[PDB]
């Protein structure tokens, strides 16, 4: 039931990441263990903040795909930094993750496009996502009419659509408790009496919750 | 299954929310409906996210307690801007909230904390959240020694303990579909041919998935 830094699985916070994840992967009460909460900003500090689904991870960070027109899309290009929120309300446990964000390869961007569901490819053509639009009626039409133009033929990843890659600068691991005297141990890039070594250039510390 | 306009329980958003929450809150695979992401950012552009618990709403907008010192309560106190997430996994929905931030009155914070159990009154006196503290035993020990202090009598509200008040600008209410082509309403307070009128200054427009 305690969090404690003697039992960290290991001070490379994103092994740390892989070890909780896969308890959560493991746990039959959680539907979307990949589901996350992406914070963007504009550059002048007017946050935005929506659900997204992590499509990889490892030492050069946290992937997800979306349109790069839509409404996170013009904040990263404008602003390339962003914060994760992983919660995994049956395990009492929260991940945070802080860092700058940068595209992804055309070329995977690709790849990872033709590996989806030809029906999401064709939603992905149909839809210019965050833009204004008349009704549903609207997207299920021009879904149609692409079903047809793309019957036998592959469908061609939008240009607008593609990757980003969350290279993490904090990871934070947050384990609820009674009394809301949680356990929080936070890592950093980078030494005070309260500041340990990880993995790399990592630090972590304790923060009160 | 289909989101759309001509069933909307109400053109105040608030009371969408209202109809919405209700759903999530009759739902027994949802824990807590009340859990939110509060996404904040500096003035500069940085931004963070967290979780917390939706401790109120109506008109005037969405309550939430926490410590003023925190990391959130100084991009707060700094850059007065926040979104919220909502999602309820089972509904397949999600409801962003959009709004300046401004702190409860003390009266209203007071009256909260002590409707607190004690043990998590004590916790926040503990607490100097988000502070960097040397391990888990310096909150166990500090907890000990406040609840002797405590004993048959009134724990103060910390200063730096408080409330704020998220007053709507933007609320999105999203449903989930297949192929990934979402149905999303989104209010706004301020006319094109594809923006509504709804209660009071508030407009609405469908947003493409
Ligand atoms: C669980 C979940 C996962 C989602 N995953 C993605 C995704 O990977 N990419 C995406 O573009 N939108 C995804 N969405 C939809 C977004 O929440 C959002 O509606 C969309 O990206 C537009 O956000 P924006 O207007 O802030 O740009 C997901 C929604 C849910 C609820
Ligand atoms: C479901 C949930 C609800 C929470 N509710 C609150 C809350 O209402 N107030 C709060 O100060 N922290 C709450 N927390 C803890 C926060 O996620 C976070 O650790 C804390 O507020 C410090 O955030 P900051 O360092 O960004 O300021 C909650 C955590 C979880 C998982
Ligand atoms: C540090 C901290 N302070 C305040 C509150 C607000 O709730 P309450 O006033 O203690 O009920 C919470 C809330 C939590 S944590 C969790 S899991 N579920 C919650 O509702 C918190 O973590
Ligand atoms: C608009 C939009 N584009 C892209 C993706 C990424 O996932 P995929 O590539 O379609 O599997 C998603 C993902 C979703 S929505 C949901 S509920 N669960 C998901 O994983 C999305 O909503
Ligand atoms: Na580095
Ligand atoms: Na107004």
């Amino acid at each position: 039931e305690a969090f404690e830094e003697t039992h960290l699985t290991s001070l490379d916070p994103v092994k740390q990441f892989a070890a909780w994840f896969e308890e959560a992967v493991q746990c039959p009460d959680i539907g979307e263990a990949n589901a996350m909460c992406l914070a963007t900003c504009t550059r002048d500090g007017k946050p935005s903040a929506r659900m997204l689904l992590l499509k990889g991870f490892g030492k050069d960070g946290f992937r997800f795909f979306t349109n790069f027109e839509s409404r996170k899309g013009k904040e990263l290009d404008s602003n390339p930094f962003a914060s994760l929120v992983f919660y995994w309300e049956p395990l009492n446990r929260q991940v945070r993750v802080e860092g700058p964000v940068k595209k992804l390869p055309e070329e995977e961007a690709e790849c990872y496009f033709h590996s989806r569901p030809k029906s999401s490819q064709i939603g992905a053509v149909v839809s210019h996502q965050s833009s204004v639009i008349p009704d549903r009626e609207y997207l299920r039409k021009k879904n149609e009419e692409l079903e047809q133009l793309y019957q036998d033929q592959e469908v061609p990843k939008p240009k607008s659509w593609g990757g980003y890659v969350l290279y993490p600068q904090v990871m934070e691991f947050w384990q609820g408790q009674t009394n809301r005297l949680h356990d929080r141990i936070v890592f950093r890039r980078g030494l005070g009496p309260m500041t340990h070594r990880g993995e790399e250039d990592w630090l972590y510390e304790r923060l009160a919750p």
